[PDB]
């Protein structure tokens, strides 16, 4: 069994689903694969699209949003919402240390809690160093940011296309060569339910 997670670092609902990714990573015998879709590949001006979503996301999922995000990053004219650099950082952490999911969560925290500029290479390198990747992360990030990122987006977008998925987050469970899109909305805010659902699917197999 493989859980496929179609995400984007700058998708607020994916941040709402961060507890579901974490709980899925705890399911013995479940493989989890990340697929970054390249949603925003917009300078802050951009804010009307996000902030009303965010407090709704918070009230449904309990996920936290920091004052430095609400009154800092979202008020920074020079902030750039670009999905490509943070996705390359996820790819690099997975390539270098198998820490893609941990890097995604750390990146979302840097954005939504700490108000940091996750489109910026020094910010991403600092997150990698916080996770113990300082030896090799800079060069892996630079390698991943070129053609590998482009090939990754293409793969993710055709997968999403083949599933009819309108957007992110999308979770799809693979069993014996079959693919089933899961009802992620039913599980937002219920990570213990989600873990048990995945355990129950393993038992039913």
């Amino acid at each position: 069994l493989t859980l496929h997670y179609l995400y984007d670092p700058l998708c607020g609902w994916c941040y709402g689903a961060s507890p579901l990714l974490a709980a899925a990573c705890e399911v013995t015998g479940l493989d989890v694969r990340l697929h970054g879709g390249g949603m925003m590949t917009q300078p802050v001006g951009l804010r009307h699209y996000v902030m009303p979503h965010d407090l709704r996301i918070a009230q449904l999922t309990g996920q936290p949003f920091g004052k430095d995000y609400f009154d800092g990053l979202l008020r920074d004219t020079s902030a750039v919402f670009d999905s490509a650099p943070p996705t390359a950082a996820v790819l690099a952490a997975e390539a270098l240390d198998g820490l893609g999911a941990a890097m995604l969560a750390r990146i979302q925290r840097a954005h939504y809690v700490e108000g940091r500029r996750i489109a910026e290479r020094p910010v991403l390198l600092e997150l990698g160093a916080e996770l113990g990747l300082g030896e090799g992360f800079a060069e892996a990030f630079d390698a991943c940011s070129g053609e590998p990122l482009r090939a990754h987006f293409a793969d993710s977008r055709r997968l999403m296309n083949r599933l009819g998925a309108a957007g992110f987050p999308t979770f799809a469970l693979e069993r014996d060569g079959r693919l089933q899109v899961l009802d992620t909305g039913r599980y937002l805010g219920q990570p213990d339910d989600w873990r048990a659902f995945l355990e129950t699917q393993l038992r039913l197999a």
